[PDB]
C-alpha cells in the first residue's frame, strides 16, 4: 500500500534513501496490535483516528488531552494520514497534565497500568508502548520501563531533546527498552536529539506533521516524535509476524538503514528505523 504526499517521516521509514514523499507499507498496517501512548492523553474524537483511539486511563480530573502532545504522538503512531500503523488500536494513558509535565510517581503508575491493562485488551498481534516523555535519570522510572518491557510490551522511549548523552535521562537510559533518537528529512541527527551507546535506533523527529487537539494538525520536532514512529513501526512489524514485543527493538535495529545519518557521535548507533517493505 502506497500513501502519496505523506509526511516525510512516514515516507522515510519506508525508504532506503531520503527525499521521497510516498509512504509504502503492508495494507495489514498494524491491525490487531495495540499501541499504548503514555503522554498527555488522546483526543480520541479526531477524524484521523477513525474510532481506533480511546483514553483508557488518566491520573487527572479529565482523560481529555488539553495539551496536544499525546494526540500528536498518537497521530504519528496510528492516525490514518500521519500514523505508521494506520489500522493499530491506540490506548491513551494520560500520565502528563495539560502543561505537559507529570510527577515520576504518576508516570511509573502509568507504565505499570499498561503492563496490566494489556491483559484487558485484544492485541493478538502484540502490544507496544510509546513513552514520548522523559526527564532526569531515575532508576525507579528506568525499572518501570524495564517491567513494562519484561511484561511483554515493546517499549519505545524518546532519547530526550537535550543534545546530551541519554545515559542521564529516564526512561531513555533504561537498557532493556528501545531508546529512540531523532533524525531530520536530510538524514542529519536532529540538533536537539540525545545520543550515546544507550540509543537503539533513530526515527523521523524534526518537523513531524501529525494530528493535534481541536481535530486539527501541526508539525512539531522532538525525539518525542521519533518515538511514535518506532512504536508505530513495531506495531506494523508485530502485525506482520516479523517480530515480537521482546525482540522488536533488536529486529528494528537489525533491519534499519545503516550509516545513513550524519552528525552521529562516535559510539552512538547510525541506524534509521526502516519498515523494510517491498511493494
Ligand atoms: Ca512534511
Ligand atoms: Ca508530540
Amino acid at each position: 500500500a502506497a500513501q502519496t504526499n505523506a509526511p516525510w517521516g512516514l515516507a522515510r521509514i519506508s525508504s532506503t534513501s531520503p527525499g521521497t514523499s510516498t509512504y509504502y507499507y503492508d495494507e495489514s498496517a498494524g491491525q490487531g496490535s495495540c499501541v499504548y501512548v503514555i503522554d498527555t492523553g488522546i483526543e480520541a474524537s479526531h477524524p484521523e483516528f477513525e474510532g481506533r483511539a480511546q483514553m483508557v486511563k488518566t491520573y487527572y480530573y479529565s482523560s481529555r488531552d488539553g495539551n496536544g502532545h499525546g494526540t500528536h504522538c498518537a497521530g504519528t503512531v496510528g492516525s490514518r494520514t500521519y500514523g505508521v500503523a494506520k489500522k493499530t488500536q491506540l490506548f491513551g494513558v494520560k500520565v502528563l497534565d495539560d502543561n505537559g509535565s507529570g510527577q515520576y510517581s504518576t508516570i511509573i503508575a502509568g507504565m505499570d497500568f499498561v503492563a496490566s491493562d494489556k491483559n484487558n485488551r485484544n492485541c493478538p498481534k502484540g502490544v507496544v508502548a510509546s513513552l514520548s516523555l522523559g526527564g532526569g535519570y531515575s532508576s525507579s522510572v528506568n525499572s518501570a520501563a524495564a517491567r513494562l518491557q519484561s511484561s511483554g510490551v515493546m517499549v519505545a522511549v524518546a532519547a530526550g531533546n537535550n543534545n546530551a548523552d541519554a545515559r542521564n535521562y529516564s526512561p531513555a537510559s533504561e537498557p532493556s527498552v528501545c531508546t529512540v533518537g531523532a533524525s531530520d528529512r536530510y538524514d542529519r541527527r536532529s540538533s536537539f536529539s540525545n545520543y550515546g551507546s544507550v540509543l537503539d535506533i533513530f526515527g523521523p523527529g524534526t518537523s513531524i506533521l501529525s494530528t493535534w487537539i481541536g481535530g486539527s494538525t501541526r508539525s512539531i520536532s522532538g525525539t518525542s516524535m521519533a518515538t511514535p514512529h518506532v512504536a508505530g513501526l513495531a506495531a506494523y512489524l508485530m502485525t506482520l509476524g516479523k517480530t515480537t514485543a521482546a525482540s522488536a527493538c533488536r529486529y528494528i535495529a537489525d533491519t534499519a538503514n545503516k550509516g545513513d545519518l550524519s552528525n552521529i557521535p562516535f559510539g552512538t548507533v547510525n541506524l534509521l528505523a526502516y519498515n523494510n517493505y517491498q511493494a
